[PDB]
């Protein structure tokens, strides 16, 4: 038996969702920004969410303290540091370029800020990293295409493209052009689907957008033969247990489909999504899965190895990490 988390890769994580209330107040201070909260207690008080939207509102509001390159670097390093301590061996990190350019902050600023933290991640924290630019699905495709163009032109260190923000009423198909652009640019593809959006949206992301893994995807359980294709094709599903609970997509953690999804062969893995908003990082997600859903060591290991096989890391990086989960299991079961 073990109480430690396994060596994993986090494939579903928003860097802006990594922003802890302490850092928010610190960056506000450094930028001489007045916050709409008397104290940091009044802030934490605002973390009871009702749906995806109520969360996004805070999520976007908090980004206001991110002004300088240093701000982005600091935020990224604070996550890489905490992620490492929690067992994260490889991190594929999302970022919402538009959520900053819409505030007058240059692409140069937000991209450089993060990248500079990432370019040194293996050395400083022992974490392999990929940068994924995610696009706000509730803004136009045309503006997403223009931002993509600028990322390309400036040679931004992005490995792939993502799709998030308010899902319902904003189908994957809306960004077909965008993803055709990305693919011909050699960019890898992921997209949020099946969080609050229907199983239909998953098929759309797979067929119209040609994504390489589905983010969330829990609503796939509503359609037998969508579930069927997922299983058949081993499409990676980046599940976020605590996220789904705190956003009310799932009532209680005890009600989460993850166990069933694993049992039926869906290629699922565990992610913290927006760690500073849902009260826990990946290792916290694991802890709760064990504590509440009685996940075994071998089960946890399976989840870990999925996350590695599903990553866009080198086969070499996967191999050594895979061997690591094998060691963890052997060290972690009762004699
Ligand atoms: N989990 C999530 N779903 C949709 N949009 C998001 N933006 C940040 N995190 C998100
Ligand atoms: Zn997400």
């Amino acid at each position: 038996t073990t109480s430690t988390a396994p060596p994993v890769a986090e494939l579903h994580l928003h860097i802006e969702g990594t922003l802890q209330p302490e850092l928010i107040f610190a960056l506000a201070e450094r930028n001489g920004i007045e916050l709409p909260y008397e104290d940091i207690e009044e802030l934490r008080e605002k973390y009871e969410f009702t749906d995806l939207q109520s969360f996004l509102d805070l999520y976007y509001a908090n980004m206001a303290v991110l002004q300088t390159e240093q701000d982005f670097t600091d935020m990224t390093r604070a996550y890489l540091e905490r992620a490492a301590a929690g067992g994260v061996r490889h991190a594929e990190i999302m970022m919402d370029p538009q959520a900053h350019t819409s505030r007058g902050v240059a692409l140069e600023t937000c991209v450089n800020g993060v990248a500079n933290a990432l370019a040194t991640s293996e050395e400083d924290f022992g974490v392999s990293t990929l940068l994924i630019a995610a696009f706000l699905r509730d803004m136009s495709e045309d503006s997403a295409l223009e931002v993509l163009d600028q990322l390309l032109a400036m040679h931004a260190p992005i490995a792939g493209i993502g799709l998030d923000s308010a899902e319902v009423g904003n189908p994957p198909s809306k960004f077909e052009r965008l993803y055709q652009r990305a693919a011909e640019a050699g960019l890898r593809r992921i997209a949020h689907a099946g969080e609050e959006g229907p199983a239909s949206y998953i098929t759309e992301a797979l067929d119209v957008l040609h994504v390489e893994r589905i983010d969330h995807g829990i609503r796939c359980m509503e359609d037998t033969d969508v579930v069927q294709r997922l299983v058949a094709e081993q499409v990676p599903l980046t599940v976020c247990p605590l996220s789904n609970v705190r956003l009310r997509a799932v009532d209680k953690l005890a009600d989460h489909p993850l166990p069933e999804m694993l049992a039926i062969g869906l290629n699922v893995c565990v992610n913290s999504d927006d760690p500073a908003y849902f009260g826990g990082y990946v290792d916290d997600n694991f802890e709760q899965l064990v504590k509440v859903l009685e996940f075994s060591v071998p089960e946890q290991a399976t989840l870990a190895a999925n996350s590695i096989r599903s990553s866009f890391a080198s086969d070499a990086r996967k191999a050594v990490l895979l061997d690591e989960v094998t060691e963890w299991v052997k060290a972690s079961v009762t004699p």
